[PDB]
């Protein structure tokens, strides 16, 4: 549901909100920014909708739309226009302002657009043109400035200016800067993907009316204007309508599928135009019109439909550019666990002003120093960190070969526990081996003839020969996998389309209704010199088509058989004809119905197909099972042919049970049944078929829980089902992965959280991810790295926290001696050391193989929790200790308590201190980088190896050789050697100590936590139906 809300300008109310939001304070804006309503509310009022000037768009989620005047008025939503519909005083998109035309009215228009109406529906329209706004970089710098974030950075800035720090001002407005071209760099990056993708710029003909023609870019198209398309082809600049002619189009920028398509002119009729009902008579745009000819008249023409983003590549692109929002939040309790840091934060500036008070510090002073520790908790470069993490991330995935479009989606691809995949083309091989045709003798099956040239010249050889859509292109056939080897397999040659004989006459294609996997069949119809009438063939599903031949032409062996040669793995369809007593000839050969032709068949035989599992698809099924991730297989094939692939794939391991689910429609007299029949050969599996699938979803809501939780084999299903059951599956907090390859599969993986489409480009539109490889092994990758980012993503959060805790607590200790950490010290600790492990961290690899422990899902947690709060008891301990030591060295002179620092500076406490800390730092960057099981270890990141290599000696260094940097840093040297080795003995305990405490946490923690407070069950839907399901099996 939508609403909207207008509001007629008044410049009054905007000064007085501009002044009264600038005067008094920024905490307005950010109540704004996060309250807009209010905002709105007070800038302008609520005004008429016919009067509006701007709009607030409620789908709660606000947003806020100028509408522009160009006598015409529109506003523009999500790329979306929207005209002032004047006689209903309202905003109807202009989609629908032209929706309805039947297609007598397209061919009405087919002779051209009007030029004064061009120009007035431009306005109305748009130009045809799908725009990606090309920020000027000032603008998108304005973009990321604006943040909260970087406006507290700048006040950190302002405010350790004007104490007198200007390298520690330095180091801030550095690391600001770097975040904010990492920012920058990710969204141009996007940006550019995106343009790249939509980029069109030609110049296309228009039949413009009166006969004559009109070279115009493709920007001036408007829907009724009329193409004319180029012979040899040419890229398809938008939606059209075929009026006239027939066209081979490459849809695979728009679906993926490689295979040319075959388009057809648009039937006249008084029916309302579609795109989806005559998707096959609809040029898309985007896709490749490999080569049209013109059956009837000098050119082929086409009827513009949709422009801009109203086309489906424009649907596609506004997806993109405006995505569902995820529903999982990857870091569960984090404003929760950011407040269990703030107390801590707050705990430390009370004590702080605490003591400063009592060393009698002037009131102008102890507010600054306590700001400033306020300043210390915020990590300048945590953005950079997280974003660095997401490139790291993104950039692994794309040398894999895999290309993520919403980055996002990577952390989702690791936390999958349930992946469907498309049977055939994803799990099987592309190819197919015709193994035969088993003939008909009247109503009884024929021995199979494994070469169907030798089958006599009939109705089957005919059928196999010539039910099919293949095409000629460049002097070789294209076209469906299935029909190029059914031809093959007859030895026929291709030259409406004709057909020679291997060496008996050539046989010609009247008309043809293409195949449709929803209908999951196909037919033509056929005529020949010397035929008495037409012929229509049908070749589809074998029980399917067997429904539509008369029930005395199908053995009443037909299952027996069909399950024969299906339940050994074999992918089989029907052939099924009909006399046509309609006179051959195109005129009313090509005005036949396809109802009238698919039905009253009579059965000739059934092709049998040798689909073969890819060699890759075992392992990686078998990984996914032993880590606990359910595979599900989804696909449109025979449910037998689906149980034996799943059983070679290991779906269903041989000592686990399977049980067909079969449903039998509500018929008159009785309702809807659900039967269990086993087949012999977690541990108990269920098949079912689609119809199945829809009568167990309409008629048993209470058991279909039941059957999603456990159900494997899900066969026969429509792309609609597809979808559908991809939803069903989330509605139980399964976190669906889908992976088809096919154009079936685009509904489910728009609608699962995890779609990956194998074989594809560099990139694609098609899916969220998509992959280079023609097997499975993309989802093993996506979901290795997507486990290793949402480690990494936790992994840096806890050094960020631990990274600014222990600054706090050296700031701290410090102050309570007073004294601080000093000028550049502040700027090596934050930049030279933080900076560059934080980026460093992420660049570290997935582990390569898949574990059954799931990453953390939580930050609050109280592994994690006890992790930070342990750690920092051992850095609180090691600075003291080191602190209380030095105090005991002969040597030791206590600084000048009276002036304060940096005045006081150097002196042995801060050098102590500091040489502590700064050790501490790459400890505890060693210390969170956790190898296994999710990650590679850290030794095989050689940038962050060397990077703590390289700070760990020069810190040794500083601690060791006199002199060195002990000017700059503003450190006090220390004469005694033994001292020195005993700080570097300290450090050296730290960094054992850090380890092993990490250890034994990750091992006996978890432990523990069960045996001390066992969940007593899981709020996930899918679970609680697991484990009711092992208290009581659904079927007996
Ligand atoms: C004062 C000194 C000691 C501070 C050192 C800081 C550097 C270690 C940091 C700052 C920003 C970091 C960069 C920020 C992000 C990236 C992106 C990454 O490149 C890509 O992602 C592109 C790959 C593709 O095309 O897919 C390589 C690492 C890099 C440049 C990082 C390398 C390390 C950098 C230069
Ligand atoms: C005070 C003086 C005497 C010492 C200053 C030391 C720093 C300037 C050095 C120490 C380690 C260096 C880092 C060591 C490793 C690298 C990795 C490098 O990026 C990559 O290696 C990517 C390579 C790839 O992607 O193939 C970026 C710079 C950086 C962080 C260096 C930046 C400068 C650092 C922090
Ligand atoms: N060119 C074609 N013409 C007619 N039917 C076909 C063709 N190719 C495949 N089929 C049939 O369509 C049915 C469903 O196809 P689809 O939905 O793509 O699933 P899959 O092809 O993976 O089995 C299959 O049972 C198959 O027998
Ligand atoms: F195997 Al499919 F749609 F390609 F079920
Ligand atoms: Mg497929
Ligand atoms: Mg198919």
């Amino acid at each position: 549901s939508v609403r909207l809300s207008g509001y007629c300008g008044s410049p009054w109310r905007v000064i007085g909100y501009h002044v009264v939001v600038w005067m008094m304070a920024g905490i307005p804006l950010l109540l704004f920014r996060w309250k807009p309503l209010w905002g709105v509310r007070l800038r302008l009022r609520p005004c008429n909708l016919a009067h509006a000037e701007t709009l607030v768009i409620e789908i709660w989620q606000l947003f806020t739309v100028q509408v522009q005047t160009e006598v015409l008025r529109y506003y523009l939503f999500q790329g979306q226009r929207y005209i002032w519909i004047e006689t209903q005083q309202a905003f109807y998109q202009v989609s629908l302002l032209d929706h309805g035309r039947s297609c007598d009215d397209v061919h009405r228009s087919r002779h051209g657009l009007s030029l004064q109406d061009q120009m007035v529906r431009k306005a109305i329209y748009g130009p045809n043109v799908i725009s990606i706004p090309v920020k000027s970089y000032p603008q998108l710098l304005v973009d990321e400035a604006l943040n909260p974030y970087y406006g507290f950075q700048a006040f950190s800035i302002a405010l350790w200016l004007a104490d007198h720090y200007y390298w520690y001002a330095l180091c801030i407005f550095l690391i600001s800067s770097i975040s904010i071209c990492l920012s920058l760099y990710k969204t141009r990056k996007q940006s550019q993907t995106l343009r790249d993708m939509v980029k069109l710029s030609m110049r296309v003909c228009v039949c413009r009316p009166g006969g004559e023609e009109e070279w115009v870019d493709s920007s001036e198209l408007v829907p009724g204007d009329c193409l004319v398309l180029p012979q040899e082809g040419g890229l398809m600049p938008c939606d059209a309508a075929l009026v006239a002619g027939e066209c081979m189009v490459n849809e695979s920028s728009l679906t993926g599928e490689s295979i040319p398509v075959l388009k057809t002119a648009l039937p006249e009729g008084l029916g309302p135009y579609c795109a989806e009902t005559h998707r096959r008579h609809t040029l898309f745009c985007g896709t490749l019109i490999l080569q049209a000819r013109a059956y009837v008249g000098p050119h082929v023409l086409a009827v513009v439909t949709r422009t801009g983003f109203c086309t489906a590549k424009g649907g596609l692109v506004s997806s993109i550019l405006h995505p569902r929002p995820i529903n999982f939040k990857f870091y569960k309790h984090s404003m929760k666990f950011v407040a269990a840091l703030s107390v801590l934060a707050l705990l430390g500036t009370i004590y702080s002003i605490f003591i400063l008070y009592r060393n009698r510090v002037p009131l102008n002073e102890i507010v600054i120093r306590a700001l400033d520790l306020v300043t210390v908790v915020v990590p300048p470069a945590l953005p950079a960190a997280m974003t660095v993490c997401t490139l790291y991330a993104q950039s692994r995935l794309r040398r894999q070969g895999i290309f993520c479009i919403h980055p996002l989606r990577i952390n989702l691809g690791g936390k999958l526990q349930l992946v469907c995949f498309d049977k055939t083309g994803t799990l099987t091989e592309d190819g197919l081996d015709v193994m035969g045709v088993v003939p008909l003798k009247g109503q009884a099956f024929l021995p199979l003839v494994p070469e169907p040239r030798r089958l006599p010249v009939g109705p089957l050889l005919r059928a196999l020969a010539t039910c099919h859509a293949l095409s000629r292109l460049q002097d070789t056939p294209v076209g469906d996998p299935m029909d190029l080897k059914m031809v093959e397999s007859t030895g026929w040659v291709l030259e409406d389309s004709a057909f020679g004989t291997q060496v008996p006459v050539p046989v010609s294609v009247l008309h043809r209704f293409p195949f449709s996997s929803a209908l999951q069949r196909m037919s033509v119809v056929v005529a020949w010199p010397g035929a008495t009438q037409p012929e229509a063939y049908v070749k589809g599903s074998p029980e399917l088509v067997a429904g539509l031949c008369n029930p005395e032409t199908v053995p009443t062996d037909f299952a027996q058989m069909l399950q024969s040669y299906t339940a050994a793995g074999y992918r089989v369809v029907a052939l099924a004809s009909k006399p046509l007593p309609t006179v051959p000839s195109l005129e009313a050969a090509q005005q036949l119905t396809r109802d009238t032709v698919e039905g009253d068949l009579s059965l000739l035989g059934l092709l049998v197909m040798r689909n073969l599992l890819k060699p890759q698809t075992t392992p990686v099924i078998q990984a996914l099972r032993r880590t606990r991730i359910r595979a599900v297989m989804v696909t449109g094939d025979n449910l037998q042919t689906a149980v034996t692939v799943a059983r070679g794939c290991g779906m269903v391991a041989p000592q686990e049970h399977l049980i067909i689910v079969h449903a039998t429609h509500p018929e008159r007299g009785q309702p809807a049944s659900l039967e269990f029949l086993p087949m012999e050969s977690r541990s108990r599996h269920l098949a079912l078929s689609g119809p199945t699938f829809g009568i167990i979803v309409k008629h048993f809501p209470k058991l279909l829980p039941k059957v999603l939780v456990q159900g494997t084999v899900f066969a026969r299903m429509a792309p609609e089902q597809k979808t559908e059951l991809v939803c069903e599956l989330q509605k139980l907090q399964y976190c669906v992965g889908m992976c088809g390859d096919g154009a079936n599969d685009c509904g489910a993986l728009k609608a699962a959280d995890v779609g990956i489409s194998l074989s594809q480009a560099e990139a694609s539109v098609v899916s969220p991810f998509t992959s280079s490889m023609a097997s499975i092994e993309c989802v093993p990758m996506v979901i290795r790295e997507g486990r290793c980012s949402l480690d990494t993503s936790f992994s840096v959060f806890k050094y960020m926290a631990l990274y600014s805790l222990t600054q706090f607590i050296s700031v701290l200790i410090l102050y309570t001696i007073n004294t601080n950490l000093g000028d550049l010290q502040f700027l090596a600790i934050d930049l030279v050391i933080t900076t560059t492990v934080a980026v460093l961290m992420s660049r570290t690899g997935p582990a390569l193989v898949l574990g059954r422990v799931r990453p953390p899902g939580a930050l609050l947690s109280v592994p994690v929790l006890s992790s930070l709060l342990l750690q920092m008891v051992l850095v609180t301990g090691v600075q003291l200790g080191g602190y209380f030591l030095t105090l005991a060295q002969p040597w030791f002179v206590p600084l000048n308590r009276t002036v304060a620092a940096p005045d006081n500076l150097p002196n042995y406490e801060n050098t102590v201190v500091f040489s502590l800390s700064s050790f501490q730092y790459l400890i505890l960057a060693a210390a969170v980088s956790k190898g296994a099981p999710f990650r590679r270890p850290l030794y095989t990141n050689v940038p962050f190896l060397v990077a703590l290599a390289l700070l760990s000696s020069v810190l040794v260094g500083l601690v060791l050789v006199p002199g060195l940097l002990q000017g700059p840093l503003a450190l006090r040297n220390i004469t005694d050697t033994g001292f020195k080795l005993l700080l570097l003995g300290l450090v050296t305990l730290n960094f054992v100590g850090a380890f092993m405490l990490e250890s034994v946490l990750d091992q006996c923690l978890p432990a523990c936590l069960r045996r001390l407070r066992p969940k007593r069950a899981s709020k996930k839907r899918f679970k609680q139906l697991e484990r009711e399901l092992a208290e009581q099996p659904w079927p007996p």
